[PDB]
């Protein structure tokens, strides 16, 4: 019954070996240990020839000189297309055009146009897109929220907002991470209903640390399924078991998403290379 479904999935994944593009998202390191972590991770995950790698920004962090440096260090160490995150926070339309020409002339030809987090304590991503695509013919990725962005009036608005960002001239939508695949599949079908013509690249978060993931999820309004709480229940001190239980969950998801057509994945690495590399191994992405 459910045994032929498993053998078909596993075999049809083994067959999709070489047809899959992967991206890794890093964040700028705070500590000296985390700096070394990042650079090993970039060393490991480079040998997978990812189509690109992104570096998070962080609203009013002031370490855009942390981001810009990393984007350089990546571009020099590895020669991979590094794609920085750019927000509309503590920044005037005047400044951003400069940032854009600073980037474009250093070789940075791909930017992830987000708005950035700074709620009551202005200029929207659609604008920042339109802004960027008249500074130059950039590669632009935008965020998509399969479970609806937390501040969106409703799903319909949020979807229409993504249309707007693509209409403005975004190539790719990279989703928030999600634990219900059904969520994502439905969302991708709405996009095409509502005439959004871009790849809805799923964001995969390999979960080794559930306490941290449970945190990230409440903030971004991302449902943690029943099964998944019970699954991690009891592994609080047990990091080896958490790592296998998490790799399994990611590996199961990317196997199902792969069967469903998805030929592009984006890994929220958290600057840690093993889980991602292993999952990529299962997708036939290998040195
Ligand atoms: C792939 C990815 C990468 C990320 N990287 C970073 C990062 O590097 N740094 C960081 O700080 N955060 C990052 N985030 C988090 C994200 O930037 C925040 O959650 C932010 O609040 C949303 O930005 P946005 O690009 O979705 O903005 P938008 O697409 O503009 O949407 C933001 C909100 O505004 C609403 N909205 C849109 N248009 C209007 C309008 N005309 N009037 C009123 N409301 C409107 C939307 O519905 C939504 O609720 C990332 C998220 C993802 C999925």
């Amino acid at each position: 019954f459910h045994a032929s479904q498993r053998d078909a999935l596993n075999q049809s994944l083994a067959e999709v070996q070489g047809q899959i593009n992967v991206s890794f998202e890093f964040f700028p390191p705070r500590t000296s240990e985390m700096e070394q972590t990042l650079w090993n991770s970039i060393d490991r995950l480079s040998s997978l020839k990812p189509k690109f790698v992104s570096v998070t920004y962080g609203a009013n962090s002031g370490e855009r000189d942390r981001t810009h440096s990393i984007i350089k260090g990546i571009k020099d160490r590895t020669g991979l297309e590094a794609a920085p995150h750019l927000t509309c926070i503590d920044a005037t339309p005047d400044e951003l055009r400069t940032i854009a020409r600073d980037y474009w002339n250093n070789g940075i030809r791909h930017i992830v146009a987000l708005r950035g987090a700074l709620p009551p304590g202005e200029m929207y991503a659609s604008d920042l897109v339109t802004l960027l695509k008249e500074v130059a013919d950039f590669d632009i990725s935008v965020a998509a929220y399969p479970e609806v962005h937390p501040e969106a009036k409703s799903a319909q608005a949020d979807l229409l907002n993504l249309k707007r960002k693509v209409d403005a001239g975004a190539n790719r939508a990279i989703t928030q991470f999600f634990f219900d695949v059904e969520s994502y599949l439905r969302f991708r079908d709405r996009c095409v209903s509502a005439g959004i013509d871009v790849e809805i690249i799923p964001g995969i978060l390999p979960v080794s640390n559930f306490k941290q993931a449970k945190k990230f999820a409440d903030m971004t309004n991302v449902r943690i399924p029943a099964w998944m709480a019970q699954m991690f229940d009891g592994l609080d001190d047990d990091a080896e078991t958490r790592k296998l239980v998490g790799a399994n969950i990611a590996m199961d998801m990317v196997k199902i998403l792969s069967r469903e057509g998805v030929k592009d994945f984006h890994f929220y690495t958290l600057n840690r290379a093993e889980m991602s590399y292993a999952i990529c191994h299962t997708l036939g992405v290998r040195p």
